Formats: C-alpha cells, sequence, structure tokens
C-alpha cells in the first residue's frame, strides 16, 4: 500500500547525518511519522552530533518529541542499511561529497529521499543525479530537496509582486553587463549562539566533501530565481539556461580560525592540500552569471569567517520590471532582517503609478493581511511586514518537510519540481566548470 496520511505510515532513515537540519526534520512530531527512527553511520563526531540534538527535542520543556532511535554505526553502515530496509524514506544532510551515490543506491532500493542542498556539487555528480531521478520516476518514488528560502516572507511577496503587471510590468532581459535579476549573499562560517560556539565539521571546509561556494548556497538563490521570477513554469536546462559566466576565490582561515570554528586541532591531514604558509585557504565563495529564458541573472554568495559585533549575514537582490525594480535589502541599515522594497522606473508617469498600486495592494492584503506600503521617497515604497510573517529558519524547514510528508501521499510532486530542481542543479555545476576552466 501507498501513503493515505496514517499515523506512523512513515518510517524515517537517517543515513550519515552531518548537519544540523537531519535532525531538524525531527524537530516535531508529525503524526505520520513513526516514533522509532532508524540511524546508519560510521561512528564519530557527525552521529553523536545528531544523536544529541534527537535527545535534546525529546527532553525539551515544551511538546517534546518521543523519537526511538535506533542506531547501527559501523563501517558498513550503508551495506546495512540496504540490507535491512527498515524505513521507507531516507533523510540525507551532511557530507555532500558521498551523498549522490547514497541517494542514488537508496533510491534503487525502493525508499523515497528527502535531502538537504546540494544534491550534486559537480558535472559527474549532476549525471548521477539525472539517474536517481530517473530511478525515482521508475519505481514511483520521491527524491526532494529543502528550499526554505520559498517560504520566507519577503520572497513570498516578491514573487507576488513581479507577477502585478500594473506593479511589476513584464520581466526585463536585461544582459551579462546589466543583469534584470541580481542576489548577492555574505554568509558567515563562525557564529555564536546565547554566547556558545557553533560548530562545523572539520570536512565542511573541504570543498571536496562539502562542495565549493559556487555550488552550495547558490542552489538557494538559483532555485529563487526560477521560482520567483518565473513561477511554476517548467525550466527545461538543454535549452532554456545558457552560462555566460563564473567565477571562484577563496576565504584564508587562520589556524586559531579554523580551531574555534571546528574545535579539531589545525589541520587535519585530508585539508593540507588547501593550507600555504598555516593558512587555509577555502574555495567557499563564487558567483554565476546565466540566462534562463532570455533573462540574465546574476547569483553571487560570500562566505567571510565572522562579522563584527553589531554586524550579521547580509543580503541584496533586484528583480527589474518594465515599470518597476523589487529590491531587497538586508544590511545595518535593516538591521540584517530583509526587508522588501518596489522602486519606479525613471520616466514613469509616478502619480498614475501610485494608484495603480495602492489598487494592487488590495489583492496583496488580501493574500497577506496586515502586509501595507510605505512611501520612503519620491518613486520608492517599502512594503510594511508585520513582525508575525518572520517565522524564522525552522520554521520554514517545517513547512517544507510538511509539503513532503503531503506529497508522499498522492506519490507525485508537481509538475515543475523535478525538472526545475535539475536546471537548478545543471546551473551550478556548469558554472564550477566554467568556473575552473579560467584557471
Amino acid at each position: 500500500e501507498g501513503f493515505t496520511g496514517a499515523p506512523g505510515e512513515v518510517k524515517l532513515i537517517t543515513l550519515d547525518p552531518g548537519h544540523f537540519h537531519a535532525a531538524l526534520v525531527q524537530k516535531v512530531s508529525y503524526p505520520q511519522v513513526s516514533k522509532d527512527v532508524y540511524v546508519y553511520a560510521p561512528t564519530g563526531f557527525d552521529v553523536d552530533e545528531h544523536l544529541k540534538r534527537i535527545q535534546g527535542f525529546n527532553t525539551r520543556a515544551e511538546n517534546p518529541t518521543a523519537w526511538n532511535e535506533i542506531v547501527y554505526t559501523g563501517d558498513d553502515y550503508l551495506e546495512k542499511m540496504l540490507a535491512e530496509k527498515k524505513g521507507n524514506v531516507m533523510i540525507q544532510a551532511g557530507n555532500n561529497g558521498k551523498k549522490t551515490e547514497y541517494i542514488k543506491k537508496t533510491l534503487e532500493a525502493g525508499i523515497n529521499v528527502l535531502s538537504d542542498k546540494p544534491m550534486a556539487i559537480n558535472s559527474q555528480s549532476f549525471k548521477l543525479l539525472e539517474e536517481c531521478f530517473a530511478i525515482a520516476k521508475q519505481k514511483n518514488i520521491m527524491l526532494y530537496d529543502i528550499m526554505t528560502e520559498r517560504n520566507e516572507i519577503t520572497t513570498m511577496l516578491q514573487r507576488e509582486l513581479s507577477t502585478i503587471p500594473a506593479v511589476y510590468g513584464e520581466q526585463l532581459k536585461g544582459s551579462p553587463e546589466e543583469p534584470a535579476i541580481v542576489k548577492e549573499s555574505v554568509h558567515h562560517l563562525f557564529k555564536l549562539v546565547d554566547n556558545k560556539p557553533l560548530t562545523r565539521p572539520v570536512w565542511y571546509l573541504d570543498v571536496n566533501q562539502q562542495g565549493e561556494g559556487i555550488v552550495d548556497v547558490t542552489t538557494h538563490l538559483v532555485d529563487l530565481v526560477q521560482w520567483e521570477a518565473f513561477p511554476d513554469q517548467i525550466i527545461d536546462y538543454r535549452k532554456d539556461i545558457e552560462l555566460i559566466d563564473a567565477n571562484r576565490w577563496t576565504t584564508s582561515i587562520s589556524p586559531e580560525e579554523f580551531k574555534q570554528v571546528t574545535g579539531t586541532d589545525a589541520y587535519p591531514d585530508f585539508l593540507k592540500k588547501d593550507v600555504e604558509n598555516d593558512t587555509l585557504k577555502v574555495y567557499c565563495n563564487g558567483d554565476i552569471v546565466y540566462k534562463i529564458k532570455g533573462v540574465t541573472a546574476k547569483v553571487s554568495v560570500i562566505w567571510n569567517y565572522t562579522f563584527p559585533k553589531g554586524g550579521g549575514d547580509t543580503h541584496f537582490s533586484v528583480m527589474k520590471g518594465s515599470k518597476a525594480d523589487l529590491v531587497i535589502r538586508q544590511g545595518k541599515e535593516q538591521n540584517y532582517q530583509p526587508e522588501l522594497f518596489v522602486e519606479a522606473v525613471k520616466g514613469v508617469d509616478l502619480a498614475a503609478y501610485e494608484k495603480d498600486l495602492t489598487a494592487s495592494m488590495e489583492k496583496v492584503s488580501a493574500e497577506y493581511p496586515g502586509v501595507a506600503l510605505n512611501k520612503v521617497g519620491d518613486g520608492v515604497w517599502q512594503v510594511e511586514i508585520p513582525a508575525k510573517y518572520r517565522v524564522g529558519h525552522e520554521a520554514h524547514f517545517g513547512q517544507v518537510t510538511e509539503h513532503f510528508l503531503d506529497y508522499l501521499k498522492e506519490g507525485k510532486l508537481p509538475d515543475w519540481e523535478v525538472p526545475n530542481m535539475l536546471a537548478k542543479y545543471y546551473t551550478t555545476t556548469s558554472a564550477l566548470d566554467m568556473a575552473k576552466a579560467k584557471t
């Protein structure tokens, strides 16, 4: 029998967990999900940390979970998982170098897969990921990744506003010299949480295992340009995507910084290829210029070590319409919380535009109650968003998991999802190759 929503029908396998997201899936007790969870992993730090997180969920004060982690650790963890076939949904979040092979073998065994991004970190693994999707289709099982930023409020409003001709106009195509869509993020490797250091696995800084910067967080950004700017349109990566330019570059890490962010002493043996004069050089930065259905998009990701106090992760984006630019700012000015702006194009009838604007916002307020506009300069309006919509990352992640558990029932994702995941990963892995051909 398939999935129907019946309680305990979904049986989780956690395979070689090495990131918080492996546990975040189990942050809440979905009735569909059986309390018995099967873990297979090599012995070591990564699985121990995963198990701690689960037990924290089980012992917390508000609505504790009741997960029963049936654990197997050993060199033959994958071999044992496949042999025992004790679950019907596999959760993959951790080592990205190993991920795609794990995914393929799991799908062959008739086991559905929810994987964190990125499901492929190069062209070789992209080819393997295409086979994975073919196997999933052949076996009527699902392969899905976790695009959290679709659920973030400014993103949702950007998508909504861009589909209103009175507000946005038509989507401009732009050009390599001036892209019509631009997304730039600055993230940080080391951050504090309640005055307690946030640690990363040693292999996070090995681009062979984590993936390069240009294939990792860019996944989110590439997905956003598809999802916001071409809502529900099927992207054929063979026809619709042309890469224009790509770059990759390094962030230097000192031995002390390495110690602090990982806990390990500088440096593990497998990282020495990337060390120079006691200085670790990680290719965790990159950008991509590409055309998607004639529209030039630019995405960029920088990973710095840490931010000065009163600092944080930044983000800036533009999507240019024939009537207006929709702009996200997320800097010091905005207290590192994303804010959305509508900016009319120069030359337009600004009086008549403002009336179309207010007429359109009635429709938008229906969709998102409380959401209004504030003129903050002539031809520039900020989209006032109630605090209640700032639900945060974990809530965004939970929405994806719920979406996945729903779509298990039907057995099939909506039309655009698989081809667009492939178009996304085609974009990122192709950029890595282009970026590497300049060297």
